[PDB]
């Protein structure tokens, strides 16, 4: 019968292509509840100085977002007082006391102007004197590179996801009594459940240079995808790891990532601070997920729609 | 032919209204990967005191969420020791040593009770003595307003989005060799790609008063929407900026935003701290996005559905 | 008429089951803009020491994610210098100076090796000497439990959601002139709008033991669901609170949550720090929401589809 072959072709076209490829027989949940616990390990050395994780990882609480400091411009022994203003500030440069007016407070400056013209930190120029945190970084900062051994650092990312509808839970570390998580190196295939990543590895998979990113700074995403079919065993629900840079790489106006922080002390009853401008690599751990599980209602509805299409066709 | 006009009307109704208005010929991705780098600039003065960004912006790392401090209640020279308890604490007020019992520890109090009744910081009342961080803020705090020039502060928000499916990337700062990002003021039309916002501007677009929000505190969202049609040039994919308050504005029980933080020192071998209760404006940078790009599969499926509807009709 | 009863049955089956149960007459927005302001209250005591919220809550800014410290391993008077390395570090243990080689820098160690073998902190063993932050925690740390009264702590979670499409806004605290938010205890039914939760309560609703979670640490999600039908009064749009643990509870390799932070001082011109390893309970406040409101377009489209199905059937 010609109709036999015609309908055999029609059915298979709308069966193997509708209920198989796109899984019309499944209800879905997009976006699981996730916990990210992070921990960085590794120590680096500058000139007669050893840096530990506490110093170069900020914030310290071990969450999804953190910055590993690779370079600092540090200004020591900063106290409230009078000092020459940065030559980089508008109208700062002066030739006589008459060129500076008292009380003026530029937002982009570094204090309140005194009405005097004082010699700059490095001569021979002169610059308007201000009251504020002194000395200013643009005249007393020292640079330290502490990203020399940062490619050898290690980050442990612990993730556990939950799909409330399906009541499904899976983590990225296996229940193993041996010391696997202490002698293991992540491999997307052989060691997918050792979620310990070197920073150099992460920077290689984002397609970036460790040197450029260590001097200007930047942001690298670590993306974990949980695309699981629950009609199958939980052993098939596994994490997929992706590494890409998130911040612009061609923007010349703002090229990189940086932040300032200070350390406050009291020397002889005077509040003193060391200001640090930190360039570093920020690590975003972003978690995506999509679970699918058989449900009778959607299956029946889609079967009815397919039967209607067959009847029309 | 009457059928000619009938079908001409029917088709246009389900063509210009189905594949044009709602763009049935497009696959979509909702929710891009985003990076937010923030930086606040501006300095403010209190009584013989200049405040910089490091002091009034917390946390300092330059992310999506940060608080600009506008007012502080500060308690200086706090040490572990004995002091009268706040008159604001239940059962704290006493007339004789018999009214206070030793060892009691109220969670809403400020230390461990000693069993004695001592004069309050400001007379003539008496209050039960406690062991803890002393003196208590409700008896030794001084208030400082540092939001006087906060409307003139500036926030630079750098955003770059990524749609992995489409492999589309766009940022909110243009590749310009000139010093545009150094002499530019955001304008939703003329300067949409100078993402430098004054706080006063943000507070005007949220419909709020800077004074009320500076004394009680609050939360303002900065919403960036990326609604892009990829069938068009990337020059059509642009950010849309919105400013609205996120926290309740009529709640009298909890009206505002505040947090406490302390600064720890060691004076003569004794751990001493200055406790700061900070009221301020928290800035949430929230990023929404929806990209659409032509795909043949959805177009064919929707065309088949439209043809079926036409056939029935 | 038989057809009368047949169509009466058919219609009700596809009316009470299509436009009622699944609300086909509604357009939807999934995912509202939310603000979370948190504040923890409660003080705890260790041996001759009173801890306040500033010490045990990190970070302090009052956001969606924060950690309440329950146990610390603290190492005091740490200075850059030479000290024996932790016996827990590979190859650290030595019998003579020849077993240690100078310059070697293990990432999992605690400094730079000097080439000498020195007695360990606790005898009789000997371990290779390193330069770094000294002494090392594994030889000078003291443990403090400060989770004794943590179940009695209180967390105030303030939430306000916004659905931009519907321009709908609702918060979780009512506009009440009385002191309700000062004498109230959350009850999912009687006091759903007192969003002040004890930590013990939260840990009881997650199904966990406060002791196990206080010594190893962990992560508890506080989930707020806003499932609102806008065709009804705003008094029907209410929060639904759920409490569940987010981190794995059977993983032996990594069981818990911890982070390290340090406190920096200057004693006699020398930078000195107290390193704290903190175990605690991290609180994730996660907000889900789904609003539905009548729209004519979807209603007409779904009615047309239902009529087509009826005609075919
Ligand atoms: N909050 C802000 N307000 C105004 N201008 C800013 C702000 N943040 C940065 N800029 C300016 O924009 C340009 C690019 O920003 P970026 O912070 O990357 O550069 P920078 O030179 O490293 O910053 P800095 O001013 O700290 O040296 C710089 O010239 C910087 O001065
Ligand atoms: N974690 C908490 N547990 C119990 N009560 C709280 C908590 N946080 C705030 N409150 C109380 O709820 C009310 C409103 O909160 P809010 O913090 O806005 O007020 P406040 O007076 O500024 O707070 P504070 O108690 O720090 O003075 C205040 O009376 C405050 O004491
Ligand atoms: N970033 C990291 N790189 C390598 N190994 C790690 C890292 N973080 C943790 N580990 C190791 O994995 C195991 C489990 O992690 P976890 O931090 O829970 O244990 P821990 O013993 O409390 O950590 P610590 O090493 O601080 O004592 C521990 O043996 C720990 O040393
Ligand atoms: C300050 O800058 C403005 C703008 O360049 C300039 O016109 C003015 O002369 C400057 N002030 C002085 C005292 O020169
Ligand atoms: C890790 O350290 C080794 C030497 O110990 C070095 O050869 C290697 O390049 C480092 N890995 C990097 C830089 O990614
Ligand atoms: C403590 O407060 C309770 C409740 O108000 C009160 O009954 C009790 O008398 C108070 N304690 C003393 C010693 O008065
Ligand atoms: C910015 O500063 C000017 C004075 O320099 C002031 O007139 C203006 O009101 C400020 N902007 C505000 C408060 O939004
Ligand atoms: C260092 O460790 C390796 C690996 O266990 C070992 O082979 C080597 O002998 C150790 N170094 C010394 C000096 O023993
Ligand atoms: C709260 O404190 C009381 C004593 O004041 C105690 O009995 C109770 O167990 C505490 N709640 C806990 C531990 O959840």
């Amino acid at each position: 019968v010609l109709y036999r072959a015609v309908q055999l072709l029609i059915l298979l076209y709308f069966v193997w292509y509708v209920f198989i490829v796109q899984k019309s027989y499944q209800e879905s949940e997009t976006g699981p509840e996730s916990s990210i616990i992070t921990k960085v390990k590794g120590i680096t050395t500058s000139e007669h100085k050893v840096w530990d994780v506490e110093e170069y990882v900020k914030p310290p609480e071990g969450g999804s977002v953190f910055s590993i400091i690779t370079r600092v411009e540090a200004t020591h022994s900063q106290t409230q007082g009078t000092c020459p203003e940065s030559i980089r500030v508008h109208n700062a440069t002066c030739l006589s006391d008459a060129d500076c007016v008292a009380g003026e407070l530029d937002m982009l400056g570094n204090g309140l102007r005194t009405g005097r013209c004082v010699p700059y930190y490095q001569g021979p120029s002169k610059t308007c004197e201000v009251f504020g945190w002194c000395p200013v970084e643009d005249g007393a900062s020292v640079s330290q590179f502490l990203g020399t051994m940062a490619p050898n650092f290690t980050i442990l990312i612990k993730n556990s996801i939950h799909y409330p509808k399906f009541h499904f839970s899976k983590g990225n570390i296996a229940d193993r009594t041996d010391g696997y998580l202490k002698r293991c190196t992540f491999h997307e295939a052989s060691d997918l459940y050792c979620p310990i990543f070197k920073l150099g590895f992460i920077v290689e998979k984002a397609g970036e240079s460790f040197t450029e990113l260590a001097h200007k700074g930047g942001v690298i995403g670590v993306i974990i995808n949980w695309d699981c079919d629950l009609d199958l065993p939980a052993s098939e629900c596994n994490p997929k790891y992706s590494f890409r840079r998130l911040d612009p790489k061609h923007v010349p106006a703002s090229s990189g990532y940086n932040f300032r922080f200070a350390k406050y002390y009291k020397i002889n009853g005077t509040t003193t601070r060391t200001l640090i401008k930190a360039y570093g690599i920020r690590i975003d751990v972003i978690v995506h997920g999509q679970a699918g599980k058989f449900s009778l209602i959607p299956t029946i509805i889609n079967l009815a729609t397919a039967l209607t299409s067959v009847g029309v066709g």
